């Protein structure tokens, strides 16, 4: 007694296999999963017949698919990203003003901020599984991307997870190689120091949420003991992202894109999202407000951007 089954690893490109229906999957392909279920230890029944299961790739025709589709070879990857889509793909995923959010479940909120953030600034993931995965999720099906997510960061579902190390990890898989920043560090001691940024350097800043500041001058320590003043020379970027240490600070319309929001203690608090549209929104998961400022503690901004140049000499 045997069906026809078909195996893949991308859910592109099948391969046909007839089962023996007194045996498990595991007895025949090894790990085998159903849309994210683990079916290893199941003997195939009627209701399988024609239906896709995800394999390991363990033979070059599959190896070759799944590096070309994913862009890793940690052997781990399709197994966390099967173990991942199987509670993913029973989150919702409500439009909230227009954008894909996450409705809150299993610690989801950096997942949700980074899945409303990544809708609202120009980047492009090199990965087709993330390409593919990134345009089902704006169309309102994003079980597939937030499973890739969890699988490309390490992250399993229901762990807390961090925003800007996440955006940090995607920033990693796409293609900011246009990307380019120009600092000067001015110490009024020791003098003077340009520095070039590319690609993830070029677009993320740690110690000021203001693309203003930075672009007038921040005050840091200089390594002679004093302080020197740090500012942006050129950015040739589509968006750049400012992050500091969590702390009330007052976002205002119509001067950012979006902004994540932590409020808790150390690793166990919780992220909002602010959007600066016709006004600000605060999507919370499903909830969303509204108001014409907003103060909270803010951990990262993103800001529009495409060719700056100081007028500082
Ligand atoms: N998501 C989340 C939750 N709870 C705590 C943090 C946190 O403090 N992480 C950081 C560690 C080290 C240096 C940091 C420097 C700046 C900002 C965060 C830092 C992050
Ligand atoms: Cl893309
Ligand atoms: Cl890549
Ligand atoms: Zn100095």
């Amino acid at each position: 007694r045997t069906i026809k089954v078909f195996t893949t690893v991308d859910n592109i490109n099948l391969h046909t296999q007839v089962v023996d229906m007194s045996m498990t999957y595991g007895q025949q392909f090894g790990p085998t999963y159903l849309d994210g279920a683990d079916v290893t230890k199941i003997k195939p029944h009627n209701s399988h017949e024609g239906k896709t299961f995800y394999v390991l790739p363990n033979d070059d025709t599959l190896r070759v698919e799944a590096f070309e589709y994913y862009h890793t070879t940690d052997p781990s990857f399709l197994g966390r990203y099967m173990s991942a889509l199987n509670h993913t793909k029973k989150w919702k995923y409500p439009q909230v003003n227009g954008l894909t959010s996450i409705k809150w479940a299993d610690n989801n909120s950096y997942l949700a901020t980074a899945l409303l953030t990544l809708q609202q600034i120009e980047l492009k993931f090199n990965p087709p599984a993330l390409q593919d995965a990134y345009y089902r999720a704006r169309a309102g099906e994003a079980a597939n991307f937030c499973a890739l997510i969890l699988a490309y960061c390490n992250k399993t579902v229901g762990e807390l997870g961090d925003v800007r190390e996440t955006m940090s990890y995607l920033f990693q898989h796409a293609n900011l190689d246009s990307c380019k920043r120009v600092l000067n560090v001015v110490c009024k001691t020791c003098g003077q120091q340009q520095t070039t940024l590319k690609g993830v350097e070029a677009v993320m800043y740690m110690g000021t949420l203001s693309y203003e500041q930075f672009k007038k001058g921040v005050q840091i320590p200089c390594t002679c003991g004093k302080q020197a003043t740090k500012y942006l020379v050129q950015q040739e970027s589509p968006f750049v992202m400012m992050s500091a240490p969590p702390a009330q600070y007052e976002l205002k319309h119509g001067t950012f894109t979006c902004a994540s929001e932590y409020t808790g203690n150390y690793q166990c608090g919780h992220y909002k999202h602010i959007t600066s549209k016709e006004t600000l929104y605060c999507i919370d998961g499903a909830l969303l407000t509204k108001s014409s400022e907003y103060k909270g503690p803010i951990t990262d901004v993103f800001y529009k951007e495409n060719s700056y140049t100081t007028t500082i000499k």
